[PDB]
C-alpha cells in the first residue's frame, strides 16, 4: 500500500502495536559474540543492546578492537551510517578514535546528557573554547571552535587532532536538544528541519566517511533519524515514489543493528516524518 493512506488505515483501526510486533517477529537474528566477551562488559551500556559481529566497527588497535557501534550500509540509497550508543566514562577515547579512523565529518546526537534525572551519556566534548580535552588512552586532542545555539538544536564546530601525527580535522556536532523525556514529538517539523541542516553540511555525503549517530542505546531515536533520511532519498531516486515501503526499509536496516525503532509510537512518528517531508521536498 501507499504510505499516507496505509497510515490513516492504521490510525483508524488502532493497530500500531500489532504492526510493530510483526516487525519484531520478522527481524534478523545474527550473532554478537564479541560484544558478550567478559573483557567487554564495561564497554556496553545495556546488556540487551549489542552490535552484530558481521557489521560491527573495529577499532584499529591490537589489544582490544571492540566498540558498541554498527555500520548500516544502504545499497540502493547509496548512504551509510554508523549507529552507536552514547559514550561511557571508559569509552570516550574509543568513540573519538572511531570518528578519526572512519573519516567521519559529522556526529549526530539525539539525547541530552541528563534525562529523567539520570545520566544518559558522558560529557564527551568540551564546553569552553579555552578548556580542551585530551584522551590519553587513544592519543587524541579535542577543542571547541564555535557553538551556535538555536531553539531546537545546537551546532558545534570541533577540532580533532591526532597527537601521534599532528594531523587535524574539522568535525561538526549536530545536537538535537528538544526530544521529550517521554514519548515522541507532537509534530515532525523541527526534527525534519534538523535532518535538512545535517544534510546541508556535507556530513551525509559520499566524499566523507559515514556520519556517526547516537542517542542513549543507539537504536531508538537513532533508528528514526536514519530510517527517515533513507526513505526520503529513495522517494527522490525512484520513478514511482509510492513504491517506497517504510516497513521493508526498516527490516533491511535491522540486518545491520538490532532493535531499530523501540516502540510503536516511534514507528508512527517515522511514518509521519516521511509523509510530511515528502511534501516539502517538492
Ligand atoms: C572555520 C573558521 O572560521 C575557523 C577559524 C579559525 C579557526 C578555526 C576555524 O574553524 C576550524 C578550523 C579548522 C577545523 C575546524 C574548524
Amino acid at each position: 500500500m501507499e504510505m499516507e493512506k496505509e497510515f490513516e488505515q492504521i490510525d483508524k483501526s488502532g493497530s500500531w502495536a500489532a504492526i510493530y510486533q510483526d516487525i519484531r517477529h520478522e527481524a534478523s537474528d545474527f550473532p554478537s559474540r564479541v560484544a558478550k566477551l567478559p573483557k567487554n562488559k564495561n564497554r556496553n551500556r545495556y546488556r540487551d543492546v549489542s552490535p552484530f559481529d558481521h557489521s560491527r566497527i573495529k577499532l584499529h588497535q591490537e589489544d582490544n578492537d571492540y566498540i558498541n557501534a554498527s555500520l548500516i550500509k544502504m545499497e540502493e540509497a547509496q548512504r551509510s551510517y554508523i549507529l552507536t550508543q552514547g559514550p561511557l566514562p571508559n569509552t570516550v577515547g574509543h568513540f573519538w578514535e572511531m570518528v578519526w579512523e572512519q573519516k567521519s565529518r559529522g556526529v549526530v546526537m539525539l539525547n541530552r546528557v541528563m534525562e529523567k534525572g539520570s545520566l544518559k551519556c558522558a560529557q564527551y566534548w568540551p564546553q569552553k573554547e579555552e578548556k580542551e580535552m585530551i584522551f590519553e588512552d587513544t592519543n587524541l586532542k579535542l577543542t571547541l571552535i564555535s557553538e551556535d545555539i538555536k531553539s531546537y538544536y545546537t551546532v558545534r564546530q570541533l577540532e580533532l587532532e591526532n597527537l601521534t601525527t599532528q594531523e587535524t580535522r574539522e568535525i561538526l556536532h549536530f545536537h538535537y536538544t528538544t526530544w521529550p523525556d517521554f514519548g515522541v514529538p507532537e509534530s515532525p517539523a523541527s526534527f525534519l528541519n534538523f535532518l535538512f541542516k545535517v544534510r546541508e553540511s556535507g556530513s551525509l555525503s559520499p566524499e566523507h566517511g559515514p556520519v556517526v549517530v547516537h542517542c542513549s542505546a543507539g537504536i531508538g531515536r537513532s533508528g528514526t533519524f536514519c530510517l527517515a533520511d533513507t526513505c526520503l532519498l529513495l522517494m527522490d531516486k525512484r520513478k514511482d515514489p509510492s513504491s517506497v515501503d517504510i516497513k521493508k526499509v526498516l527490516l533491511e536496516m535491522r540486518k545491520f543493528r538490532m532493535g531499530l525503532i523501540q516502540t510503536a509510537d516511534q514507528l508512527r512518528f517515522s511514518y509521519l516524518a516521511v509523509i510530511e517531508g515528502a511534501k516539502f521536498i517538492m
